[PDB]
């Protein structure tokens, strides 16, 4: 039967990166987004009282250059782990929350052509 395909490291960056550039252009909707959750320096120190998997584009760029990922699915759940934490931590009526709408937004339409045309 057909195995799963594990990923040549320079396909999954060459595949997925642009998907991740789009989002860090937008800007300021992005700078939420760009760096690790800091409770004290945010001034938001429930935090980890509501999210309990933390996750950021730093984290998901570091993972792609340094090839921590496999399968390209490994990094679509990344990406959408980001935005289900801000969704589930901001309120509706928050930039925040108003920006993660947005940048899933950008991120569905770059993201669902490309997984159509890998394995
Ligand atoms: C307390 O805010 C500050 C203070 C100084 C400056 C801020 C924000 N901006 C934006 C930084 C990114 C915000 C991050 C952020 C700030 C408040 C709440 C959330 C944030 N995001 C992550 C995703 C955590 C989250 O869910 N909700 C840069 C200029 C200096």
């Amino acid at each position: 039967s057909m195995r799963k395909k594990i990923f040549k490291p320079e396909e999954l960056r060459q595949a997925l990166m642009p998907t991740l550039e789009a989002l860090y252009r937008q800007d300021p909707e992005s700078l939420p987004f760009r760096q690790p959750v800091d409770p004290q320096l945010l001034g938001i120190p429930d935090y980890f009282d509501i999210v309990k998997n933390p996750m950021d584009l730093s984290t998901i760029k570091r993972k792609l250059d340094t090839g921590q990922y496999q399968e390209p699915w490994q990094y679509v759940d990344d990406v959408w782990l980001m935005f289900n934490n801000a969704w589930l931590y901001n309120r509706k009526t928050s930039r925040v929350y108003k920006f993660c709408s947005k940048l899933a937004e950008v991120f569905e339409q770059e993201i669902d052509p490309v997984m159509q045309s890998l394995g």
